[PDB]
């Protein structure tokens, strides 16, 4: 029971400047495993264990592991996050892998407390991960060493949505199951607040966003909230029917609901500028803003370009038949998607 396809006069016609497969993607289970970009390299993976490293302007191979034979299955889930030389990828064998962003070796491997189904997040020396089993894990970037284990949320009901850290200024952020949202310090894992803001196929990505000392976080009521970084004080809050993922870009907040509503709201006490409704039931990807549009993938394997000032669309085009689930991100002025059945496109317009 989902919406027919729009009626859109195209206003250009998106080009796709390369794409390569990643061996056989994530197939039909749920994930949040997204591709990722630094200094002009393309990282990206697939649920068994395949990693690559692709040129950004040409898609070409710079190097190719299998996860799977490093001795079965990886069970590759949560990143690809990138920074300081690593490539960390979560595992839901409860493995963080570290690789060298030079050669894709194994610079070294952590048991980590839980299924790691959410991106791992870089800041001041350590990576962390909000794992399954509720924890929160500090690791050391050089040797993978456990620096410190938090008790944050519930052991989880879903295997839907994600929950990944937020950093700013020597602190942690970290939203989860059970409606509340955390402030701990890097250094010792310290709590320095904790706010209530909510008194399974769950699929809300409870990872808080962090812009100009405002944290913006989702919960499972359907509720919106912006909070103090400095204090974790509730500033406002917004009764949306069920929000699924959003963005912001400096005064903006773009949304998707758990019925594929698209939203945009100020950051100035959350009200709605506009809504476009005719995407219903279709599965959207997260929202991606590129080149001054709103970007977002379907289950059908289309994509849906969005005018961000008023939610009209400007461009509509098939790209892939097994169809969009995980994050689009932006690379070296293109579009990165990556779908289902693992194959990466590059594309301009």
């Amino acid at each position: 029971k989902m919406s027919p396809l729009p009626t859109v006069e195209n206003q250009f016609t998106p080009s796709t400047s390369w794409s390569t497969s990643v061996g056989d993607g994530i197939g039909e289970f749920y994930s949040n495993l997204h591709p990722a970009f630094a200094d002009g390299v393309v990282y990206a993976a697939d649920r068994k264990g395949t990693v690559k490293a692709l040129n950004a302007d040409d898609g070409k191979e710079v190097w190719s592991v299998n996860l799977a034979e490093k001795d079965t299955p990886a069970l590759l889930s949560g990143g690809v996050t990138v920074s300081g030389g690593h490539v960390y990828i979560g595992s839901e064998k409860a493995q963080l892998y570290a690789l060298n962003t030079s050669d894709g070796t194994v610079a070294w491997q952590t048991r980590v407390a839980g299924e790691a189904l959410s991106r791992p997040v870089v800041s001041d020396g350590m990576v962390l991960v909000h794992t399954s089993n509720g924890q929160l894990q500090a690791l050391n970037e050089t040797d993978g060493a456990v620096k410190w284990t938090v008790n944050l949320d519930m052991p989880a009901l879903s295997l839907r949505g994600e929950s990944a850290p937020a950093t700013a200024y020597g602190a942690a952020i970290v939203g989860g199951d059970n409606g509340r949202v955390s402030a701990v310090l890097m250094q010792q894992g310290q709590m320095i607040w904790q706010q209530r803001i909510s008194t399974r196929l769950n699929d809300v990505d409870t990872t808080p966003i962090i812009v100009n000392g405002v944290v913006y976080a989702l919960a499972y009521n359907g509720n919106l909230t912006a909070l103090d970084l400095r204090s974790g004080q509730i500033m406002w809050k917004r009764e949306l029917g069920s929000v699924n993922d959003f963005i912001v870009d400096g005064n903006r907040i773009y949304l998707v609901d758990q019925n594929d509503r698209l939203l945009a709201l100020t950051t100035d006490g959350g009200v709605t500028l506009w809504t476009q409704s005719d995407l219903l039931h279709r599965l959207l990807t997260a929202p991606v803003l590129y080149n001054g549009n709103l970007v977002v993938g379907d289950s059908e394997g289309y994509m849906h370009w969005v005018n961000p000032e008023d939610g009209h669309f400007v461009a509509q085009q098939k790209v892939d038949s097994s169809g969009f689930l995980t994050d689009p991100v932006v690379a070296d002025g293109r579009l990165l998607i990556q779908a289902k059945d693992g194959t990466l496109y590059a594309i301009t317009r």
